[PDB]
């Protein structure tokens, strides 16, 4: 029987309180982790914070026009006025999303501001079937909609390369120069529980808000078609991740799409000869 | 005679409106500065921002237990139940304030977060008689509530020592400062009195590199409603100013009025 645990594993440092369920087993709220709500360093990562670095728009409006420069710098602006992406909007394709910042002259309240407005949809941490905790959605969700940020800490290839458990890695795809990467397991956010789905129903875009070094990309995951209420949230974790994890697990997903199930795994070595 | 000019000076920033207006002469909204509800960096101050560098607490309560660390870090907390100061707070030489931070084990509405939860009372930029643009209360503010922070463009003293204009200069105690010229808040219009309603106090929040507090203003006393706010610029601002102009305050004790200047300049010579 299913049963409130952790009121909100936020502590209360979203907009809204993520509570987490257990109707599957006996393991507890998780807490091998710290919460946090925005990204964190433990190196110097020494963040471009230069207010005139900043890219900013002139409008006066509530930047809805195409002549809003922040939203030109991803050939168009990709909110509809309800602030979800453009049904047109290129889901293999993401397009870096540069929003409003500090150094703009809009409001604070433009349609350019959606993903540094913070978790809006009910969410819940909850107890899967096969895979341990996951998110779900407690109500339904437009396609398009901002979900939440990829949160954790700020880390280079380098550190990433040797940290035990590489389990909660997020790359963060830069054209030039060094890599980066969010990892979730010390340090994160709700979204460090959204299961990888065979057949996925989120999407990570790369966004830039407060900062526009491009090295440093926020994650933000926008639902890829409607989700209806109580349904498991997942984006695809890539093939990376699966010829390293492959060997230790399998997919659970149950998709009849599933493209990493042991069946499916096991097909391919039997198509191989 | 008294015209609304902006509705919201702060473009929706905080967590209430502030409103201009004039009642004077014909001065609109000011418009040759950029207002920012938080600090901003030109050139990189390296602030210390490693979260395990971070002194945090272990508290599971309120944080309202004499065992908050982060609350002990400061002698002891000094918020009451309404986020206001102790009656018995040092207004003279008031101690740095940790508030908590993310590292902390405490939720985020704990007792020990006012500066950092932003505005609160209501305030009002408007057109004073002899001191340009002012700010003043549209309700009464009981003694140590918090008002707001002193936001600017954090600089070091070799780049405040050549900037043209002084006039928005806030020194935190290597030297660095809060310039308000070019980007600032609310405060940056907060007047100077002989007899200051408000004190700024030293903070840390989301980061402890000491370098750089936060400034954050309480009132003193109560504050009547359109009470102007003001906080004693201190001395250096008119051992500067005094030769271009004079305090025009109003108080029966004020100390660098023309009169005021004029009765130490003879009660030497
Ligand atoms: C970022 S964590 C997601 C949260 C995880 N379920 C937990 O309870 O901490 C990813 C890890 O969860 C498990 N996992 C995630 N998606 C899975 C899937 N589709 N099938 C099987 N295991 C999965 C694996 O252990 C994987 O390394
Ligand atoms: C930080 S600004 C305060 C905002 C200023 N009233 C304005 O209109 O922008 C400080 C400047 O305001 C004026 N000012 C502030 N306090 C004053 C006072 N007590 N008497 C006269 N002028 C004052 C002087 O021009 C001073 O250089
Ligand atoms: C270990 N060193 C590095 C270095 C870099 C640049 N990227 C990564 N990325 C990476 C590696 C392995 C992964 O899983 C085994 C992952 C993922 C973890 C789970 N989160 C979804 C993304 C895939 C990411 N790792
Ligand atoms: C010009 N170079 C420097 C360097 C340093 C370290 N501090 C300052 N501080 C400073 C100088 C002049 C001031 O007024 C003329 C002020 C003040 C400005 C207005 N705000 C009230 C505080 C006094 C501060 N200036
Ligand atoms: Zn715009
Ligand atoms: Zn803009
Ligand atoms: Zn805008
Ligand atoms: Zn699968
Ligand atoms: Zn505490
Ligand atoms: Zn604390
Ligand atoms: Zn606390
Ligand atoms: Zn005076």
């Amino acid at each position: 029987t299913e049963k409130i645990i952790c009121r909100d594993v936020a502590r209360g440092y979203e907009n809204v309180p993520i509570p987490c369920v257990n109707g599957v087993d006996g393991e507890p709220c998780p807490e091998d982790y710290k919460y946090i709500s925005e990204n964190c360093e433990t190196s110097t990562m020494n963040i471009d914070r230069n207010i005139t670095h900043l890219q900013h728009c002139t409008c006066v409006d509530d930047c809805s026009s195409s002549n809003c420069l922040c939203g030109q710098l991803s050939i168009r602006c990709w909110y509809d006025k309800d602030g979800r992406l453009l049904q047109e909007f290129n889901k293999i394709e993401p397009p870096l999303i540069f929003e409003c910042n500090q150094a703009c002259s809009c409001w604070r309240n433009c349609k350019n501001r959606v993903v540094q407005s913070g978790i809006k949809v009910r969410l819940q941490l909850y107890r899967t079937a096969k895979m341990g905790w996951g998110v779900r959605a407690l109500q339904t969700i437009p396609q398009g909609t901002f979900i939440c940020e990829y949160v954790g800490e700020l880390i280079s290839d380098a550190e990433a390369d040797v940290r035990e458990d590489d389990s909660y890695l997020f790359d963060l795809d830069n054209k030039d120069g060094e890599v980066y990467c969010i990892d979730a397991r010390y340090y994160g956010n709700i979204s460090r529980f959204i299961n990888h789905l065979c057949d996925p129903n989120i999407i990570p875009v790369r966004v830039f808000m407060l900062h526009q070094d491009l090295r440093f990309p926020r994650i933000a995951f926008f639902s890829s078609r409607d989700i209806r209420t109580g349904e498991e949230l997942g984006f695809d974790y890539g093939d990376r991740f699966w010829d390293i994890k492959s060997k230790y697990f399998t997919c659970q997903c149950g998709s009849e799409k599933c493209k990493h199930s042991a069946e499916a795994i096991a097909l391919e070595q039997s198509r191989l000869a």
